[PDB]
RNA sequence: UAACUUUACGUUGUAGCUCCCUUUCUCGAAAGAGAACCGUUGCUACAAUAAGGCCGUCUGAAAAGAUGUGCCGCAACGCUCUGCCCCUUAAAGGCUUUAAGGGGCAUCGUUUA
């Protein structure tokens, strides 16, 4: 869009310039051609610009010069942040200094002599900003040229032409206004009238700081506590007084010195206390701005008002040009101060809260209240969930995921009525930056390889171990090494030669699972089987009371456990219920938003007042393991439903039953399941096979599935009923008729009667495969052999071989790029039918049947724009010209958009799945398998299905839930445009 | 994250000058010197820069002229409108139509000028 607008406005400016030339006489009225372009305009405007200082030009030469000035009107400043814009500005300043200092009067003459001498070319190439000019220099040049040509006797130096041309060369539309840019972000959620704050604001920075200070609590070895009011008061003003408040500086200020660690701080990482915990960017930016020119007392506080600081920050963030900011803070700041700020300050970044709202909010956070509480401090339920508010969900991935979850919810409600409760489990990856998720993938694979090394070591130590070691076994061995070979509950030495003889050393939960629901790696110790049998539902404090507990604490303190584990192991007094609830729920932003939104805006026949649960991922995995749902060996997208069952069975009653069982088991049978053969029933329902077992055949159909359920669960009466249908994964369709019209690079279309095109290929990109197809390898063999040998010497490195300039027996004119022929049997006409480009992506495929043969007519997006419903259907190898013309002898069946469900019955077999691609060189189609099972095709995609000679080729419809799978019959062929 | 103002390239097409060079002329005992079509190297200029579609103002009955810090076009979401498809019910001639109602998707709507 911005590229379109730029080219449009440039062409419009040049057109207006030509109209102004014609109106005020010069190039009187007939130098123009059929469509207003100047005929035989000279091709030496740089030279004429340089010689315009010394000579009356000519109507034509003068016109060409000014059109050249308008076309290349240089850079305007509109001040030092980026790499590339920084480099362009550096080059601009270099040329400005050179023009004002050396023996040069204007850009034209300096450009001619200096640039042709130093390089042999004027205009920039490929990215270089050496020859770039600022608009100021060119405006001075235009004024000087008008003066000089008034001296030299040019009939056209009229005041009209001067005013018009100055306006044409200098004018640009304003960048976005304050009110419009503010409207871009939503209005405040606490003060509806007001806009969302800028980040670089005293109030906003203070809110961030107060949030950080209030949420940082000190973990003392064997307790929790937040910084006392004296500590907060100590730290409160330090970000302003110092440049940055290092965590180590805060530790010195509070003098913890040892055995007291900060909570909410990764203490495993070495020198963690060197973190740059907080820096007030706006305050110090303003102070440095004033200091750097003499308006600021260097080591004493910034005297600008806090309110005034909010205003200054917002002002500098709301205007993007010297003029606008000058107006705003010309009202609001003293001229020297405003000038100093305008000379160096750069702002950005809004903060999604109202400065008015934050003014009231910040006293609560500042004194030391909690983050969430302050918001509270300060009824339309419907059957179908309303759309997800895009304002509160500021993330495209999260918004699309929530929208499809809403579609699922609404479809479920239509089919089966209002639910009693809705339980939710959202992935960790939801709501993470692409950077964050990339780092997470990196760490996950790192951990995979670390566990692979650990497994190899387990194999070396235990050669006779049955198969490959699971997770608990590797944990056993590493805990053995971490505990000095001594069981932590008794201190008796342990063998390690056994370790896997059943009932010898066990993994006990230090804090009892029944009271904490915690089975992390911080709460699991390796104890001996004999001494573990008498612990009960006791904590380590509650079991060994005393110097015995002191010996136990000495052992735990003398272990290679991380600090977190040692602290957790040795706690006596905590809020049990709080911990069991916290390990049971997920408190991320997405889950809280969904739980509040669904509860508020949807009717549920709930038991009462909460009826929305955000399951913690860990406990869902735990319940899956404990309910017999082994982590499958499957590509299936189907596993998502499996988890969905577990989260749906995770209710308060089931939780309390599990807690009762665990409490019984620790003080000395089936792990409680929701009902008998739950595992087997859910597995058959999800995978259509006795659990897992990819060797079995799948129950594709209702008959097969119900008979399988009644055979392998004859005991279970209600396992079969009127709703049990095979799972079919539903792919959101994509019937969009718009999109990229063609590929981006434009090619020469002259030699297209024979299938070919020509492209200027740089030598830096020129490879031996490309080089083998140069147009003039035959007609310039000297050049061919030279390039071949030179490039060969550098082992097919284009940039390395042709980094050295490539050129009578001496060197002749250089080469930067050579023309290379490329294959072109089809294309799209572009740039005024002066170029060809490759087809982009088919937006539709129309299917015809005639005499038990199928014909696929492809429809691309450029055809939709031009509005030409195509004639010809594909034929295997023939170029587009020799294709099957469609007429009334053919029967139209259906149109295929990507991700439409299709059925291809052929002689070999029957294929069912979502249409994905239709290769145009073969007339075959690819279809994604509905669950993307990797055992099928290549990653779940059947490639090269030939439908020309199929028996049946039909298209189906399917809804959100995967129901209502029926063939659809299209009456008339639909058009491309309306 | 959605939203800006501009610059400067690159690509193609066309013009001038230019580096090579394939064939065909003319010369000349060779070597070549100049040519013609085309290819194409480099420098400069102009046009276009999605494929496609529009408006505002001024003079005119209109046709058209003149004219402009002119506008949209690869997305997301939605169902108020419109279109295709699917379903339920009622009425009239498992087939067809109609109406109401409920959906899915978009060539429809909003952000959006």
């Amino acid at each position: 869009r911005s590229v379109r607008r730029l080219t449009r406005r440039r062409a419009h400016r040049l057109l207006r310039t030509r109209r102004l030339l014609k109106r005020e006489g010069v190039l009187q009225a007939a130098n123009f051609d059929e469509n207003g372009l100047i005929k035989s305009l000279p091709n030496t405007p740089w030279q004429l610009r340089a010689a315009a200082l010394d000579r009356k030009l000519t109507p034509l030469e003068w016109s060409a010069v000014l059109l050249h000035l308008i076309k290349h009107r240089g850079y305007l400043s509109q001040e030092t942040a980026d790499k590339e814009l920084g480099a362009l500005l550096k080059g601009v300043a270099g040329n400005a200094h050179a023009l004002q200092t050396g023996d040069f009067r204007t850009p034209a003459e300096l450009a001619l002599n200096k640039f042709e001498k130093e390089s042999g070319h004027i205009r920039n190439q490929r990215s270089d900003y050496s020859h770039t000019f600022s608009r100021k220099d060119l405006q001075a040049e235009l004024i000087l040229l008008f003066e000089k040509q008034k001296e030299f006797g040019n009939p056209h130096v009229s005041g009209g032409l001067k005013e018009g041309i100055e306006t044409l060369l200098m004018t640009q539309r304003p960048a976005l206004s304050g009110d419009a840019v503010q409207k871009m972000l939503g209005h405040c959620t606490f003060e509806p009238a007001e806009p969302k704050a800028a980040k670089n604001t005293y109030t906003a920075e203070r809110f961030i700081w107060l949030t950080k200070l209030n949420n940082l609590r000190i973990l003392e070895q064997g307790s929790e506590r937040p910084l006392t009011d004296t500590e907060r008061a100590t730290l409160m003003d330090e970000p302003y007084r110092k440049s940055k408040l290092t965590y180590a500086q805060a530790r010195k200020l509070l003098g913890l010195e040892d055995t007291a660690f900060f909570k909410g701080l990764r203490y495993g990482k070495d020198n963690a206390e060197a973190s740059t915990l907080m820096e007030m960017k706006a305050y110090h930016a303003i102070s440095r701005a004033l200091e750097k020119e003499g308006l600021k007392d260097k080591k004493s506080p910034l005297n600008l008002s806090p309110e005034l600081q909010d205003e200054i920050g917002t002002a500098f963030s709301l205007f993007k040009t010297d003029e606008d900011i000058t107006g705003r803070l010309k009202d609001r700041i003293q001229p020297e101060i405003l000038e100093a700020l305008l000379k160096h300050i750069s702002f950005d970044k809004f903060v999604q809260i109202s400065l008015k709202a934050l003014r009231r909010i910040v006293p609560l956070m500042e004194q030391g209240k909690r983050y969430d509480e302050a918001c509270a401090e300060i009824t339309e339920e419907k059957i179908y969930l309303p759309p997800i508010p895009a304002d509160e969900i500021r993330n495209p991935v999260v918004l699309r995921a929530l929208s499809q979850a809403r579609k699922v919810i609404n479809g479920v409600v239509r089919r089966y009525g209002s639910p009693a409760r809705i339980h939710i489990e959202t992935a960790r990856e939801v709501g993470k930056s692409f950077k964050d998720r990339k780092e997470i993938e990196k760490r996950q694979e790192e951990n995979r390889k670390d566990r692979e090394k650990a497994a190899a070591k387990f194999r070396e130590y235990f050669p006779n171990f049955v198969g490959e070691p699971k997770s608990k076994d590797i944990l056993k061995l590493r805990l053995y090494e971490q505990q000095h070979g001594k069981c932590l509950y008794s201190g008796k030495e342990i063998n390690l030669g056994r370790l896997n003889e059943k009932g010898y050393v066990e993994i006990d939960h230090a804090l009892p699972f029944s009271r904490t629901w915690d089975d992390s790696f911080n709460n699991k110790v390796l104890v001996l089987g004999s001494e573990n049998q008498n612990k009960g539902n006791q904590t380590p404090y509650e079991y060994f009371n005393s110097r015995e507990w002191q010996e136990f604490k000495a052992r735990v303190e003398t272990s290679r456990f991380p600090r977190s584990k040692k602290q957790r192991i040795l706690l006596q007094k905590f809020d049990e219920d709080g911990f069991k609830e916290r390990n049971l729920n997920d408190t991320r932003y997405v889950n809280r938003f969904l739980c509040q939104f669904v509860a508020d805006r949807m009717r549920l026949t709930g038991k009462g007042k909460k009826r929305v649960f955000a399951s913690n991922g860990q406990i869902t995995n735990l319940l899956r393991g404990f309910w017999g749902l082994r982590k499958v060996r499957a590509e299936n997208d189907r596993h998502h439903a499996l988890d969905a069952v577990v989260v749906a069975c995770s209710t308060v009653a089931m939780q309390q039953k599990i807690t009762r069982f665990v409490r019984y088991k620790e003080m000395n049978t089936h792990f409680p399941q929701p009902w008998e053969f739950f595992a087997q029933e859910v597995m058959i329902r999800v995978f259509g096979k006795p659990d897992g077992k990819p060797e079995f055949e799948e129950a594709d159909t209702l008959e097969k599935l119900r008979t399988l359920l009644a055979e392998k669960l004859s005991s279970r009466p209600e396992a079969v009923h009127e709703y049990v249908t095979p799972l079919f994964v539903s792919r959101a369709p994509n019937r969009k008729m718009s999109g990229q019209g063609h590929m981006e690079t434009v090619k020469s279309a002259k030699r297209l009667d024979e299938g070919v095109s020509v492209l200027r290929v740089p030598l830096t990109q020129l490879k031996l495969k490309d080089l083998e197809k140069m147009v003039n390898r035959e007609r310039e063999p000297k050049l061919y052999e030279a390039l071949k040998a030179r490039l060969e010497a550098h082992k097919d490195d284009p940039a390395k071989a042709f980094a050295e300039p490539f050129y009578a027996g001496n060197r002749t004119q250089q080469v930067k790029a050579v023309r290379v022929e490329q294959v072109q049997k089809t294309g799209v006409w572009v740039r005024n039918h002066n170029g060809i480009a490759d087809n982009a992506t088919m937006v539709r495929v129309d299917v015809f049947e005639k005499g038990d043969k199928y014909y696929l007519v492809p429809i691309y997006s450029w055809q939709v724009a031009k509005g030409i419903l195509p004639d010809r259907a594909v034929v295997q190898g023939k170029d587009e010209e020799d294709w099957q013309l469609i007429d009334d002898s053919f029967n139209f069946k259906f149109s295929l958009h990507p991700n439409d469900l299709v059925e291809v019955i052929t002689k070999k077999a029957r294929m069912f799945g979502y249409f994905a691609s239709c290769h145009r060189g073969t007339g075959n189609i690819n279809i994604r398998i509905h669950d993307l099972d990797h055992k099928i095709g290549k990653n779940g995609i059947l490639e090269g299905i030939g439908v020309k000679t199929a028996l049946s080729f039909q298209k189906y419809q399917i809804d959100e839930l995967g129901k209502e799978i029926r063939p659809c019959r299209l009456k008339k062929r639909p058009p491309v445009r309306s």
